[PDB]
C-alpha cells in the first residue's frame, strides 16, 4: 500500500497472509474454513495466516492454517487477468473471535464514489521498494467505469473495477495482490493489478466480487 496509514494491529480481522515460506499474497477468510484470494496469487503448498499484525514476529494472536484444497476461477485468465479470483479451504476451521472474523459477501454490487478500505503487507513505494513488516490501510473510493476504461483503454472487462485517486500517490501495489477490499463492511473487490503503483492516471484494478457470488456458494457447498 503507497500512501496508507497503519491500520492497528488485528483492526482488519478478516485479513489472511498466504505464506510460502514468507508472504507473498492476501487473502480474505470469508467463513471458517474458506478463503479468497486472487487467482494469480495460485501456488502449491500455501499456508493461511490468521490473526497477523507483524508478519515478522510471533504476537500471540495469529493462527497458522495449511490449505487443504484450491480452486481457480475456471474462467480464469492469466494473460488478461479476466476472473481473477481463487478460493482456498483450510485443512481445519479457524477458531473465530473479534481479532479473527469472517467478511461478508455481497448482496449487490457497490455503486461508484462509494468508499472502500483497502490493506495489504505490499510495497510502500511508488519508486523503489520498502515492505511493512504490519498491515497497512487505505481508504479510497470506487471510481465510474467510464474513468476507467479511459485509464486503460482495452483492458477492462466486466469483471473488474478501478478505486483510487486519479491524481496518483495512493494506491495498492506489490505484495498486496489477493488481499480485500471493503466497502459497507462487505467484499466487494480483490487486489488484482495495476500499472505501477501510485503513477497518475493509473489506479489500481480490483475483481469485482459481486460477480462471483454464486460460483463461490455453489463450490463451497460441495467442496
Ligand atoms: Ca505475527
Amino acid at each position: 500500500i503507497v500512501g496508507g496509514y497503519t491500520c492497528g494491529a488485528n483492526t482488519v480481522p478478516y485479513q489472511v497472509s498466504l505464506n510460502s515460506g514468507y508472504h507473498f499474497c492476501g487473502g480474505s477468510l470469508i467463513n471458517s474454513q474458506w478463503v479468497v484470494s486472487a487467482a494469480h496469487c495460485y501456488k502449491s503448498g500455501i499456508q493461511v495466516r490468521l490473526g497477523e499484525d507483524n508478519i515478522n514476529v510471533v504476537e500471540g494472536n495469529e493462527q497458522f492454517i495449511s490449505a487443504s484444497k484450491s480452486i481457480v476461477h475456471p474462467s480464469y485468465n492469466s494473460n488478461t487477468l479476466n476472473n481473477d479470483i481463487m478460493l482456498i479451504k483450510l485443512k481445519s476451521a479457524a477458531s473465530l473471535n473479534s481479532r479473527v472474523a469472517s467478511i461478508s459477501l455481497p448482496t449487490s454490487c457497490a455503486s461508484a464514489g462509494t468508499q472502500c478500505l483497502i490493506s495489504g503487507w505490499g510495497n510502500t513505494k511508488s519508486s523503489g521498494t520498502s515492505y511493512p513488516d504490519v498491515l497497512k490501510c487505505l481508504k479510497a473510493p470506487i471510481l465510474s467505469d467510464s474513468s476507467c476504461k479511459s485509464a486503460y483503454p482495452g483492458q477492462i472487462t466486466s469483471n473488474m473495477f478501478c478505486a483510487g485517486y486519479l491524481e496518483g500517490g495512493k494506491d495498492s501495489c506489490q505484495g498486496d495482490s489477493g488481499g480485500p477490499v471493503v466497502c459497507s463492511g462487505k467484499l466487494q473487490g480483490i487486489v488484482s493489478w495495476g500499472s505501477g503503483c501510485a503513477q497518475k492516471n493509473k489506479p489500481g484494478v480490483y475483481t469485482k466480487v459481486c460477480n462471483y457470488v454464486s460460483w463461490i456458494k455453489q463450490t463451497i457447498a460441495s467442496n
